[PDB]
């Protein structure tokens, strides 16, 4: 029990109203009021028996009023259900929050479907519950302890007995609270994680379907999917163990009153211990309950407590044209396996510098580190007099557009992706002009409408050249002073191509560009070119440094021209 | 109408019945017993005090009796173990008809919807089935049970409440049909958002390089929370059917106090509130019914839909027969006819090729070739026999399609390639299979293959390395038919020859169809095929191209002018 200290704390910050439960805890004494006091005033019935007529007539047509107050018990039912359904709501908009804030890190380490689940299959634990946690532990306590005090003037003897019984007793509910915590939390762990499963096999459908998918995909889905859901069976089974035990600890007290007090109104003290009986069953099941949402929560609350990603720190300087560098930046995703090892290299502000290396060498991680999305472990990027911390995130953000490897798409048409940055500061002469630039115009008219035609999952709705060009028309609207191009031009045609290149090319004159390609041949007019082999940079300058730098790095155009003095003859 | 679709897939599909007995049998017992203790404790007030006389002869009256009052609890583990046993069932059947499911569907209804629309929808019937039958069946039995015995006391008066009650029952109906509606809508609603917010997290690595934080947060909030409390709905109308019932029998006491002997007066006011409570059990049970009916109405429309697999032709017995077209017409939207009527023929072991701009249909091309969508008025022919009688369980085997984007999945790099039919295969051939697609260089490089996990869409890999995983996955299951849709497309030019070399020394004798960004790739490629705005205009060898057509020789001659220049000012 603690465990409890931990969560109620956060269930306790979690909280957007609190009023309506006071009023639901105000009902709940009166009603419990009523069926403690009905066995000391019910004893009286001959008197309404002869007023069973006349009384009736003119009197008794208030005894059908009192159905409001009845009824009004229903209201403090809702009391629980709507500080239920704003306490589940409460925790969607807190864990959310420290998501999207979240630093790239933890997508490395724990997987984004594990984190979806653990956010709405965990929060929908508390609420079938919190409709009966309080409910029927304060109706139970109340009483409890209600029926014990009546007792007390009765007896003092017999009645202290049963408070060194029942509690001491209740030390063999504990195995079962303790062994119910870790049966909730695993199953909303192991099926939590298992959402996820579908989460992978199902979008990718379109290529998982062929033999592959037919059957052998059912298996991991159905035998892990059911074989795990039934351990819900192995926490319906402790369950199912409550009532047999409440049922024992109450034996132990018989021995207490009939063994203690017959050999030293013995019917009547037997009467009331059945009355305690009742919401025994009400505070156990809650007790239970309550670590079912704990062991629920556990996930939640670590996912919480997060060091976020900083915003505004320092100076927000917007308007600079910096040069980038780099002084012995050392980097990698694990201490003992690092990726980079102390790069460095000057690119300067306004021209058009490039990034040409193998694949699995450093060029994509080097580039993450530059839209700062990861901390060097030994050196530092030189801009606007600070290093990455301490620096405005929110401002370097606000002027540099950065078009990563892969092609980002998402559900919504072509105008959301594109207009996903710098929100409602643009307008549709901005958009069409944004799109010239990248190509896609000519062929985002050709279906129905900008604004109308979707892309649907990941974008499967349009093709590779397409996408691609959307990506770029998205930096192109914010017009930053830093683009970039990580092969964004690879599934592209060399004729569709060139008319991309040329447009940018116009822009960013006056505009820093750092690109990475694929074939050399497409950046073959970039005014500082960086290898990136195996993870430090080698060959610097233009192809008539690059030429002149080893035998080994000598492919810059060495394979390119192979396969086309072929075509000529 | 809707309970049918309901309790029809609750029984010849789903696994129960068993221990449900075994619950509807104690159930009984206790009703019996709380029917049977207001007439035989009538004289209690000595029934209690008759073990005085006995002495310690209370070890048997109380003590041995708490086993049948113990075995209670296990009759409430039946509801449980047959409401574990039925959620899982729906979870077992609707996986089934997903996995097996068209490639058409999740062009229309996407995929973030259909998947939590399993896993959260199955949930909602679980904490309602074991109060479902419990509170229903236990509710209709005392009821029923005091309504006999009011009959021996009473023959005009007890028929009244039949006559109000149920006929006051009718302002039950617009709880319960508009409690199907919102849990329904609001089971559309959540599935659909908290799907969409999980196309949001794992790209999240381009959300941190966009001003949209917030704006993304902002779509969570006003979405996520905004349609949550649409549950706030579900409990307010939930909280009305308790004056309702207050209210239904308040009629009755007009036609009980007001129509009706006096003595018995008094009597028959006592039974009235003994039916009252169940009536509240019989109520919750009829709207949680509509509760799950709602929620389960989009499981039986997923359940039943057309499923894609045949019958009609065996396997070949390793035997390559050539690609054929005859007015092969296409388009997603019947309005555009995307890929229109074309026709072509790829020779068998041949290495044919495709090359066209960007929305041209290639890979639409390949999709229909791979035989997933069918052809609005052609068809293709393998040997001038067509495809359809050769099944598509079948096809698949003896054809290795490695697609434009390159697939990745929770598992290493060995999963990934092993995926055609796993422990079908041995060590020796998976080393083979990476070597060719020149991926064991730099899987090596990372420590182990089998120890390699590449993550959610392989995000722990570079584009090199996950696009060579897909060929080495197609090079593995040694197929007929070989595919290659810009498969070295951020691949560097000095990386990709040696994938090129090895798969020339294979595919001698069987047939290559591949798709290529730059027509340098494709120099010695049999039969090219140029594809512009839906229909094959180019034939043949380039140099075809470079005299016949007056429209795509700039064409078929950029890459040539390109990287013409390097040899200018270097040499
Ligand atoms: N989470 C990770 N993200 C990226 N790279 C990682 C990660 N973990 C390990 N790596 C290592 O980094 C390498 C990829 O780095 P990077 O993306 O910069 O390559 P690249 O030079 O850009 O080549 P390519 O053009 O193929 O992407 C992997 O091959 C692997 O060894
Ligand atoms: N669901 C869909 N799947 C694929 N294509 C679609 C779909 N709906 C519409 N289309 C249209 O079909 C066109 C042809 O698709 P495809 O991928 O084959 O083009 P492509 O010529 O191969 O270009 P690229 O090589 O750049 O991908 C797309 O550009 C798109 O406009
Ligand atoms: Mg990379
Ligand atoms: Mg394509």
């Amino acid at each position: 029990k603690s465990k409890l200290k931990p969560f109620f704390a956060l269930v306790r910050r979690t909280n957007p109203s609190y009023g309506k439960l006071a009023f639901a805890l105000a009902l709940s004494v009166v009603t419990t009021l009523v069926s403690l006091l009905i066995p000391l005033l019910t004893k009286q019935l001959v008197d309404g028996f002869s007023m069973s007529n006349l009384s009736g007539t003119q009197i008794g047509l208030i005894a059908l009023v009192f159905f409001v107050q009845a009824g009004l018990s229903a209201y403090a039912t809702y009391a629980l259900n709507y500080n239920g359904q704003k306490i589940i709501s409460g925790l969607r908009e807190l864990l959310w929050k420290k998501l999207i804030k979240l630093p790239v890190s933890y997508f490395d380490t724990n997987a984004s479907g594990e984190t979806v689940s653990r956010v709405t299959n965990d929060t929908m634990v508390v609420k079938e519950l919190i409709t009966t946690h309080i409910s029927g532990f304060i109706t139970g306590i109340i009483s409890v302890i209600g029926s014990l005090t009546i007792l007390f003037i009765m007896n003092w003897k017999l009645t202290l007995l049963v408070l060194v019984v029942v509690p001491l007793a209740a030390l063999i509910l504990v195995p079962i609270g303790r062994k119910m915590f870790s049966i909730s939390r695993e199953t909303q762990d192991e099926t939590a994680r298992f959402t996820g499963l579908l989460n992978q096999i199902l979008p990718e459908i379109r290529l998982v379907k062929a033999s592959n998918a037919e059957d052998v995909e059912y298996g991991r889905g159905k035998m892990g999917i059911s074989s795990l859901f039934k351990l819900g069976v192995r926490e319906a089974k402790v369950q199912s163990l409550v009532g047999p035990l409440i049922s024992l600890v109450l034996m132990a007290a018989l021995v207490a009153v009939i063994g203690y007090g017959g050999m030293q109104a013995l019917v009547a003290f037997i009467l009331y211990l059945f009355q305690i009986i009742m919401p025994m069953g009400q505070i156990t099941t809650f007790f239970t309950q309550l670590q079912k949402s704990i062991g629920a929560t556990e996930r939640m609350i670590e996912i919480l407590a997060e060091e976020e990603e900083d915003t505004v720190t320092g100076k927000q300087i917007e308007n600079a044209h910096l040069p980038i560098q780099l002084d012995r930046v050392s980097f990698g995703y694990k201490p003992d396996q690092l990726i980079l090892k102390e790069v460095s290299a000057v690119i300067e502000a306004g021209k058009v510098t490039a990034i040409v290396g193998p694949s699995g060498g450093g060029k994509t991680t080097l580039f993450k580190l530059l839209e700062r999305f990861y901390s060097p472990t030994a050196g530092t990027i030189r801009l606007g007099d600070e290093p990455v911390d301490t620096y405005s995130l929110e401002s370097w953000r606000e002027h540099i557009g950065y078009v990563s490897q892969e092609s980002p798409l998402m559900s919504g048409t072509i105008r959301e992706n594109i207009c996903y940055g710098l929100e409602r500061d643009v307008t549709d002469a901005e958009i069409e002009k944004a799109a010239e630039m990248a190509y896609a115009l000519n062929f985002i008219k050709e279906l129905p409408n900008q604004f109308d035609t979707e892309v649907g999952e990941r974008g499967i709705m349009l093709s590779g050249g397409q996408r691609q060009r959307i990506a770029i028309a998205r930096a192109l609207l914010r017009n930053p002073s830093i683009l970039m191009l990580d092969a964004a031009t690879s599934s592209l045609d060399s004729q569709s191509e060139k008319s991309v290149q040329q447009a940018l090319e116009v822009l960013m004159e006056g505009r820093t560009t750092i690109v990475i390609a694929h074939r050399l041949s497409t950046v073959v007019d970039a005014d500082q070119l960086l290898f990136v082999e195996k993870g430090e940079i080698t060959g610097r300058g233009t192809h008539h440094e690059l030429m002149a730098s080893h035998g080994l790095y000598r492919d810059f155009a060495e394979q390119q021209l192979k396969m086309n003095a072929d075509l000529e003859n």
